[PDB]
């Protein structure tokens, strides 16, 4: 019995609130009330099965009872039901955004229940976030009832709460961020795509592991996030703390790192694993040459055992490159396989596989450059206006894109520049170019529901390694009509005036994406002039005697 096995191992509260999630991906735009209804059918349907794993229907599994309960798709059979219910997992549902109401209101609901709160909040994320790392979203639950337990209480309830609720909807934003890019490339890439990933993070991460260990927390975080983002949150929260519990078994063969998140209750100790410092270097690690470019076995080892070797290879050179962004790494390993799969069809392989790694170069340099010359942009111009430069470059490159997108990823590309363009050029590609992984993955998924650009279509079904040179390669697409200069686009209503700073910037940040949309390979002196042209007129409007009409006569 799989979901008394899970109960069991996951404990009610944890089950409860990982089949809330489940049921809040499976069915976003579906009422909570609707959903812990099904919750607590199943938790109830669980514990019967608790007691006797034997009874009726417990023998069944996981996704037969949460479609079964999403059923009361649903005229479809499993396992493609399941699917039909993962394919309609929506990235950017059609749901109101969650607006924080009053802290009091908030504190009040809070204190009112608890847990139905806590469920709300579990709920609205996962119907916000239908890939959003289960586990991790019971952590964040948690951290927002430590928020709301803490802060309800304070003298100021909303200076305490409002915060730290900034801090976990970013921290939120960014892990569905995360883990959404882990779903893509699992789901769209495969396992893999994302085995080579996770060799390569973890290589990183854990480059004191031998391999057979960063192998063995690769096929363990791979199973974690393949049932993860195939909506097996259950199996996946459980796999994840046994994951968790076996980094923690096992800190000496994985980390020094981990000594603090391995004492750390069950849901912060994964979340610490998962991000974790990179631990030390071991000391005195050879070139990769003896092994991968200069034996003479190397293309009989590469064809012998293919994966394997490239996994070795990867974890030999990830673990050396903790400096290195994993799509690098992936991109090395790759750009290696590749030369190999040629090399060692070539006349003299050992002659020409041994020049591999003069290839590496050149990817090397490619995000380094990229890195250097965007995070100085981003050092002149700051992180909003790196993200009005990003905004504006990737509206030129993916105009067809939803602004609501281009915002949104341009935004989100402009903070990777504050997160990693702060690091020294040691911290920053992991940091940048990992984080862009995440950001146009964003951009992807954003994209992918309602396809407009087949640039970005093309950019992110072709490798995901190579997604960011792909959408970094993009100029100008000049098969980009420009749209009429829609008045309503361009006529900001009086809550601009209110709007907090942030907002203030989306929304300047809109109407540059839909002025860049109206008239593309417009420079950036002119599309500066429109844009001051357009915060003058609001700063005008906004402090007009009346503001809304300021705002009617643009
Ligand atoms: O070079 S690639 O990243 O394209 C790659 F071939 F996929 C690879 F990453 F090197 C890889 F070898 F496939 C791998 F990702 F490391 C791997 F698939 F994960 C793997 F190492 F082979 C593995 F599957 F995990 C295995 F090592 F077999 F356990
Ligand atoms: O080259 S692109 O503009 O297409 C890009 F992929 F977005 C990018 F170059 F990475 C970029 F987003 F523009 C970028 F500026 F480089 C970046 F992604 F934001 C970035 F390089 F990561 C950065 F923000 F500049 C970083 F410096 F990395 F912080």
């Amino acid at each position: 019995s799989e979901v008394a096995h899970r109960f069991k191992d996951l404990g009610e509260e944890n089950f409860k609130a990982l089949v809330l999630i489940a049921f809040a991906q499976y069915l976003q735009q579906c009422p909570f009330e609707d959903h812990v209804k099904l919750v607590n059918e199943v938790t109830e349907f669980a514990k019967t099965c608790v007691a006797d794993e034997s009874a009726e229907n417990c023998d069944k599994s996981l996704h037969t009872l949460f479609g079964d309960k999403l059923c009361t798709c649903c005229a479809k059979q499993e396992p493609e039901r399941n699917e039909c219910f993962l394919q309609h997992k929506d990235d950017n549902p059609n749901l109101p955004r969650l607006v924080r109401p009053e802290v009091d209101v908030m504190c009040t609901a809070f204190h009112d229940n608890e847990e139905t709160f806590l469920k709300k909040y579990l709920y609205e994320i996962a119907r916000r976030h239908p890939y959003f790392y289960a586990p991790e979203l019971l952590f964040f639950a948690k951290r927002y009832k430590a928020a709301f337990t803490e802060c309800c209480q304070a003298a100021d309830k909303a200076a305490c709460l409002l915060p730290k609720l900034d801090e976990l909807r970013d921290e939120g934003k960014a892990s569905s961020a995360k883990q959404r890019l882990k779903c893509a490339s699992l789901q769209k890439f495969g396992e893999r795509a994302f085995k080579a990933w996770a060799v390569a993070r973890l290589s990183q991460r854990f480059p004191k592991a031998e391999f057979a260990e960063v192998s063995k927390l690769v096929t363990d975080l791979t199973k974690v996030h393949t049932e993860c983002c195939h909506g097996d949150l259950l199996e996946c929260a459980d796999d994840r703390a046994d994951l968790a519990k076996y980094i923690c078994e096992n800190q000496d063969s994985i980390s020094s790192k981990l000594k603090e998140c391995c004492e750390k209750p069950l849901l912060e100790k994964s979340h610490c694993i998962a991000e974790v410092e990179n631990d030390e270097m071991p000391a005195d690690l050879p070139s990769l040459a003896a092994d991968f470019v200069e034996s003479k076995d190397v293309c009989k080892n590469y064809a012998e055992a293919k994966d394997v070797f490239l996994g070795m290879f990867l974890y030999e050179y990830a673990r050396r490159h903790p400096d290195y962004s994993v799509v690098l790494l992936l991109r090395l390993a790759k750009t290696y396989e590749t030369t190999l799969e040629k090399c060692c069809a070539a006349a003299d392989p050992h002659e020409c596989y041994a020049k591999v790694f003069d290839e590496f170069k050149p990817l090397v340099e490619e995000p380094q450059n990229l890195i250097k010359q965007n995070c100085e942009l981003f050092e002149q111009l700051g992180e909003y206006k790196f993200q009005n430069a990003l905004l504006v470059r990737y509206t030129k490159k993916v105009p067809q894109v939803s602004t609501p997108t281009l915002v949104e990823v341009s935004r989100n590309l402009g903070k990777v520049g504050s997160k990693c363009c702060k690091h020294p050029e040691a911290k920053r590609m992991p940091c940048a170019e990992d984080y862009l992984s995440v950001v146009l993955n964003q951009l992807c998924v954003l994209h992918e529901k309602t396809p407009v650009s087949d640039r970005v279509t093309k950019c992110c079904t072709e490798s995901l390694v190579n997604r960011r040179p792909c959408f970094s390669a993009l100029e100008v697409d000049e098969t980009y009509v420009p749209k009429e200069f829609n008045a309503e686009t361009f006529t900001f209503h009086a809550d601009i005036c209110t709007l907090s700073e942030k907002e203030r910037q989306i929304k300047k940040q809109t109407a540059l994406v839909e002025l860049v949309k109206h008239k593309p390979k417009a420079t950036k002196e002119q599309l500066k002039a429109v844009m001051d042209d357009f915060a003058a007129f609001v700063e005008k409007c906004c402090k007009a005697d009346d503001k809304e009409t300021c705002f009617a006569e643009e």
